[PDB]
RNA sequence: CGUGGUUGACACGCAGACCUCUUACAAGAGUGUCUAGGUGCCUUUGAGAGUUACUCUUUGCUCUCUUCGGAAGAACCCUUAGGGGUUCGUGCAUGGGCUUGCAUAGCAAGUCUUAGAAUGCGGGUACCGUACAGUGUUGAAAAACACUGUAAAUCUCUAAAAGAGACCA
């Protein structure tokens, strides 16, 4: 139960109510959580490799994670020009990639759901919902949900963007979700599911684990932007672009906070391999084996770690880490052309 | 051809693109109808005797009516109490009243569509059809379909309030309805629809027939309300009351407009009896009987018809009209539960 | 970017972009490679309903009739082509002399030249060429061939806005 509580928490860096997530890990053998993606675009390295340790973190601790593929939201932001088919194709190569990357699907604690699917399955039981979301919080309350989107005193909203706010927050319920590891994007969204939980009086509130958004690997980007094919890295990128970006992102020398490779490493590679292993001159220390962040941050601020050594190693071990999803890709006919489909659909927006 | 125009055009007061009226009923033999019908409680007059002369007009100019039983939009803003089965059962009910007072079901003509029913069977055709209108439309015009409800422009809405709008602007579209009867406050949602009917390029953009409110019988009230009985009468109302009712009726002499009286006389008497038995008076030339509401409103001016004559005849006509209501309620066993029903629950605005 | 070159490449000096390094963008060094577009044609008919809402004015937005037809042209279909049809594809401001405010002349007011499409802007269409991506053939690489899209992918993607008074301010 400690070492599940240990483990759960380490996926976030917010627990609003870690006294109510020792008691639902304690209770509940295993909690349902959920965070989903919209099947569109391509796929930053924050997202993939960060879900992929989270869901193998909560599987073992023993999480049922329910996966929320958001393909009506895709469709209705009209996403590879509004084609189900098409947006069906991007949602199985990505789940492709995770599944390469190292996702424990086949552990069975892991289930992908497609929102169309299941909202077309069982939607007397979700479309209520959303309806009493919607009439027992109030407008003000749902724009001020839909602000993070950019839509707000910023830009006028389209009625659709009262029902986004509204299908998200039940989503939560609908798969009966226990914890959410969402975004600090749809942290409002998760308040908003915290406080209908209040109203319906529920002594169960879903937990919140959002993870911590990576900053971008060009200086000032805090927010992670998967448009931009020059501040993240993809997990379809070669090794020679991979290493080219990494060589090109920020990297501020003797400083720990707002440093793009340094919390790179934090949340990719240690949880990864619980180190991280640089290859240094002779000169420069020589080879070094770094077990913890914490004497990884020390070695950083006193300058023993340069980054003439950091940012090979950290490109090297996140070419590792990549390594299995281009095998896999350029080995199953399947995933090829799957690959070949995505790249053959120009995005449209 | 032009006898279906001249039927179809009695029933409404404001008929927008009269001229697509007429196209409509010249190409299609059998164009689809609903009415717009919330179920809470009693139902009045105006639901009643204006709704089935309506609806025998559309049947008799061989056009379907779709009766839109609007229980789930009951049960969302809360009326009847928030009760799904026993909503059910007071729509069964003024379903049995509209079939005792004059409904043609043996022809197929109409038909009785409960809104959660076709929702659930229907939900990936009519939920999609909402988020679309909800893209169409932007959340501006969605608050401008305010008043229905009887609210001001610059009070505070909630979530659902803006999604019931979309729901009904949707409903015209899930139906395939041709030709659009309802209130004259859902004119604006109308108004939506034929928007977002040439937003997506349909042809034959759904036509709208107005009805006409009645207002209060005291003066100063010119809305409706089944919560108020003070300012409507019902058909389950007895008929010492009903002609308690008739002469607390506000009606000046020798006042053509705003006379709740002449109103109701037009509108459901004249309708449905092709006639008007006045009993007057010997010394005003005897018992007259009224061929048109223009000859009516003519002598009422002159002044040989006065209130104290035209409430008399007035109630006999509507307890003749409301006499199959309660020989049906005092046969029918089935209706009889079902009226008992309704007056053991509660009624809760 | 211009010089010689019909231009693009090719040498020249430089502008920018791409690649390697102290990887921190910056700053600096390095040696190199690369940039494109051009041609011809056309493009402002008036009306009404809806849309701010509490209305009037100046207009926009879809909008269905209507048209010196949404034209320059594409896709498709009919076919003996000379041709016809459907869908699609539609622009925004100003003149110059006539009279006045002004000595005939900035700009405005009464008509005209629909618009000299005249003045500029932007638009889309077809051809060529360039480069990218894919298809099949000759293919050892390379390249060539024929075909299909892109080049500016980019925001009311969502339509009401301003002024004037109601009408509580
Ligand atoms: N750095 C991150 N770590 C973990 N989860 C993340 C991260 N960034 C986003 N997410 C998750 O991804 C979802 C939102 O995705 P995001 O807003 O990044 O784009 P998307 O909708 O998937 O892509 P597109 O822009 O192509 O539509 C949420 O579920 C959020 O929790």
């Amino acid at each position: 139960p400690e070492e599940k509580f240990k483990i759960v928490r380490s996926v976030g860096e917010e627990c609003i109510q870690e006294d109510e997530l020792l008691n639902l890990l304690t209770k509940k053998p295993e909690p349902v959580c959920y965070d989903g993606f919209e099947p569109s675009g391509r796929m930053h390295i924050a997202q993939g490799v960060m879900k992929t340790i989270s869901v193998n973190k909560l599987t073992s601790a023993g999480c049922r994670v329910k996966i929320w593929i958001a393909d009506w939201f895709a469709k209705l932001n009209n996403k590879m020009g509004g084609d189900l088919k098409k947006i069906e194709t991007v949602g199985r190569y990505l789940i492709e990639i995770w599944k390469a990357v190292g996702m424990d699907v086949e552990g069975g604690k892991v289930e992908f759901l497609w929102s169309s699917k299941e909202i077309n399955a069982r939607a007397d039981e979700y479309w209520p919902l959303v309806l009493d979301i919607a009439q027992k919080n109030n407008l003000k309350r749902i724009i001020r949900c839909s602000q993070i989107m950019g839509r707000s005193e910023q830009d006028e909203l389209t009625a659709a963007q009262i029902f986004y706010p509204c299908m998200q927050c039940a989503d939560i319920f609908f798969l009966k979700a226990d914890i959410c590891q969402l975004g600090m994007d749809q942290r409002k969204v998760n308040v908003l599911a915290r406080e209908y939980c209040d109203d319906i009086k529920r002594k169960n509130k879903p937990i919140i684990l959002s993870h911590h958004m990576l900053p971008g690997l060009q200086q000032g980007q805090e927010k992670m932007s998967k448009s931009d094919p020059s501040s993240s890295v993809f997990m379809e990128d070669e090794e020679a672009e991979v290493n080219v970006k990494i060589k090109k992102a920020y990297c501020p020398p003797k400083v720990v906070e707002g440093n793009p490779c340094l919390e790179y490493i934090k949340y990719l590679i240690l949880p990864w391999f619980n180190e991280f292993t640089v290859e240094r001159s002779a000169d420069n220390g020589g080879n070094k084996t770094f077990k913890s962040y914490e004497e990884l941050i020390a070695d950083y601020e006193s300058g023993e770690l340069h980054p003439a050594d950091l940012k090979p190693a950290l490109s090297k071990s996140l070419n590792k880490i990549l390594e299995p999803v281009r095998e896999h890709f350029r080995k199953d006919s399947n995933a090829k052309e799957l690959l070949k489909r995505v790249k053959a659909y120009r995005v449209t927006k």
